[PDB]
């Protein structure tokens, strides 16, 4: 699998937390 893509999407997902609690859309 594409490491750059995985890292990138993971980074983006990490950054776009929205909930403001370290995790993204994982409020649990």
């Amino acid at each position: 699998a594409p490491a750059r893509v995985g890292l990138g999407i993971t980074t983006v997902l990490t950054m776009t937390t929205q909930s403001s609690g370290s995790r993204a859309s994982l409020p649990k």
